[PDB]
């Protein structure tokens, strides 16, 4: 019968999940990221395209899908034309407003991405509100890009002598393949303008800080907290006593302990959630067209 | 007669001054910034030819030029040739190098230069030792472009409410023309990438802070203690007291004040100096091809 498609087009990558209109899961897709401000639009869409296709083993009829790098009125203005060429159907909206309608449904609340950016989105019965969620130059606190630029600055303190060489040290030289400071400065004059390679240096922070390097945890705990402190700010405002954790840093269990622990001590309570960015998309779409969400239940 | 010029290629821009060899001043030349990672080879080396033109009224007969971007040896093979076409004999070094020797000539010493990027440089009677200075991305803790940084994060997050809206936060929209979140948002995305355009901001900081505000002065202290820190670090490693300070950064009364605060906690004591990189680069030529560096003595 009727395909329905709902993505998540974030930084690090693009997930799809497809579904009829009775509830039925039919398939999931992945590709790159979804970000045109790190991929180029005819990327960004292509990637979409592809997510969409391998979920919906085809064409689809209604696709929803949360965005990441929607930050201002000229992003919209750009992505949405070619976007609506995909399906028939088509629902746009910020990544941050998805994963937060995802968890609460319609009602007052607050979620926290965390990914290759970070944003966090809240709702007051009104409208949604979000703080952050501009991009890694000027936001992205606590966000892979974050981590893993702390990484890099931290390394090169360590080669001039300044700090103690950790296991952090090893780890970040062998994930960008660098054996020494002329090679990190190669590395970094090629490297310093694409997101993903930065970012890619947070698993190297994640690895370091499971061993025990405090140096690790240390940036983790810096990042979390920055970010976590902008989700008690929003969690206070709108009035919620919860905020919804989402996104690839919350993989890591150091970066998610301190997190939580600093809600907690703010008297926030988190939470990981039971409903994906993507599945929210499936949701929103199902309002749109008519579908029943109830038929979503499983057990 | 002969015609000898000293140059400093920085990040800021390039100055040049020419004299004869008989220590008589010919003239002075700028032109845009020095540094080929911020404006390409082609353009950086049109910028010191431009430079050494002005002040020499013509062709000179030796350069002497400290550069600011040679931080790997790949950096040095592809500079040095075109380098070597601006004159009959050219005379080369890191900017750092050039910036310490003006000052110690030959002798043991650290130097601190905080500009659009920044450096620590010692000797320690053997050897050049560097601390920092190795770009924007990995470095340049305290430079104008880490300031300007900072300044529009901050700036975000007063947009965001989750800081109250200071003096800086005028200054900042003022500066880049921007007049919301919008429009800060597009800037970025555009200018994300131009170091020039980010490290313009450090001008703004140094405005709010000299009108008492404190969040201004909060960027200000934490970028010069952290660019202090090396110092302190590199001093006490070399067995110096002092270390001498360059830079357009010490330019900001504010700055210089917590950087020489900090250096004094440590038993360290700052100067500015007498001598510039570029006429250290003048007493380097000198010294090359025989001319009396006394000769340069005035009053
Ligand atoms: O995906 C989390 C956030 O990442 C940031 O880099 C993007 O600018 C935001 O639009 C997004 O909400
Ligand atoms: O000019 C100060 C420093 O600026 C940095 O951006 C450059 O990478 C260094 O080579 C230079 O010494």
């Amino acid at each position: 019968m009727m395909i329905i498609v709902g993505v998540d087009a974030g930084g690090t990558k693009t997930k799809a999940v497809a579904y009829d209109c009775e509830g039925n899961f039919i398939g999931e897709g992945s590709s790159g990221p979804g970000n045109y401000h790190n991929v180029g639009l005819t990327r960004a869409i292509e990637n979409i395209k592809e997510a969409v296709k391998i979920a919906a083993k085809g064409e689809a009829d209604v696709v929803g899908m949360g965005v990441a790098g929607l930050d201002s009125k000229f992003d919209w203005e750009n992505f949405t034309p070619l976007a609506s060429l995909i399906a028939p159907k088509v629902i746009i909206q910020h990544d941050g407003v998805i994963a937060l309608f995802a968890e609460t449904l319609g009602e007052p609340g607050v979620v926290v991405i965390a990914g290759t950016g970070s944003v966090v989105e809240g709702y007051n019965g009104k409208e949604f509100l979000r703080v952050g969620g501009r991009g890694w130059l000027l936001s992205d606190d606590g966000s892979a890009y974050w981590v893993g630029r702390k990484a890099l600055r931290k390394v090169l303190k360590m080669m001039d002598g300044l700090e103690n060489k950790t296991i952090l040290y090893n780890k970040v030289l062998k994930t960008i393949n660098v054996k020494d400071l002329d090679e990190l400065v190669m590395w970094s004059y090629t490297s310093s303008c694409q997101i993903d390679l930065v970012a890619s240096i947070a698993k190297a922070v994640d690895e370091a800080a499971n061993e025990g390097d405090t140096v690790a945890m240390d940036i983790l705990k810096q990042g979390a907290e920055l970010l976590a402190s902008q989700a008690v700010y929003l969690a206070r405002k709108i009035g919620t006593n919860k905020v919804y954790l989402k996104g690839g840093m919350f993989r890591s269990n150091i970066y998610h302990k301190f997190f939580t622990l600093y809600l907690e001590k703010e008297g926030i309570i988190s939470d990981l959630g039971k409903r994906s960015p993507e599945i929210g998309a499936v949701i929103l779409a199902y309002k749109e067209v008519g579908c029943d969400i109830k038929k979503l239940i499983s057990d």
